[PDB]
């Protein structure tokens, strides 16, 4: 299955899924890395293992529907079957989530459906939970509809901020993000009929 990786920063999680994807038994290659912002990191982690890179400002468009078809232009021209979000900071349009149902995976920082959106871990220290985790799950047109694949519990210590939650839980997304993308790439996980998970 190939893979593009649509990024927005650091790229840990790009980082992860491209070690897991050189692995002998990975079903997965990763043809091409999407940044929609420029010098970030995950830009050099991609350069660094040999992955084309393409930069998409979302600033230099109208819409969200002309900015997600340059994407999906690479997409195309890439022939890419799979498409992982990791720490993209753009929602993606109605008919690209349709188009690409079933196809795009997401990591979330939570144990949805708790703490949607964009600053799950803002909201987990407020709320007080004493655990929380990590989520891989295919995008629907809204947080909600999008069926899991897996999570990960992680404590959260006390004192804990956002900078030492995220750092905890990131391990966490490190590990369910690359068996997540290895389960759907290998056709083990799929959105059956229903829209609901299939486990072949
Ligand atoms: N249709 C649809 N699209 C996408 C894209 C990712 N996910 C799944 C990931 C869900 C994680 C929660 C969030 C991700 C991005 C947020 C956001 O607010 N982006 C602002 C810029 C904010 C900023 O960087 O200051 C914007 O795009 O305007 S919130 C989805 C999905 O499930 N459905
Ligand atoms: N909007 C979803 C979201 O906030 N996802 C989070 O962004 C980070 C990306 O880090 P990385 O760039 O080091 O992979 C990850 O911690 C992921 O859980």
């Amino acid at each position: 299955a190939r893979v593009a990786v649509l990024i927005s920063g650091t790229g840990s999680n790009l980082q992860a899924l491209i070690d897991s994807t050189r692995e002998p038994n990975s079903s997965a290659q990763i043809d091409i890395v999407i940044s929609n912002k420029a010098a970030v990191a995950g830009l050099d982690k991609a350069e660094r293992a040999g992955i084309p890179t393409r930069v998409i400002n979302h600033k230099l468009y109208k819409n969200r529907v002309e900015f997600d078809s340059a994407i999906d232009l690479v997409l195309e021209e890439f022939s890419i079957d799979i498409v992982c979000l990791a720490g993209f900071m753009r929602i993606l349009s109605g008919p690209f989530v349709q188009k690409w149902n079933g196809k795009m995976l997401n990591i979330h920082p939570s144990l949805l459906p708790s703490f949607k959106g964009s600053n799950a871990h803002e909201q987990a220290l407020e709320t007080g939970v004493t655990v929380t985790g990590c989520t891989v799950h295919f995008v629907a047109e809204d947080v909600d509809a999008g069926q899991i694949i897996l999570q990960e519990a992680v404590p959260v210590k006390r004192g804990d901020t956002v900078a030492t939650l995220s750092e905890r839980v990131k391990l966490a997304e490190h590990k369910i993000f690359p068996a997540a993308l290895q389960l759907v790439a290998s056709g083990t996980v799929q959105l059956g009929e229903n829209g609901k998970i299939c486990w072949v």
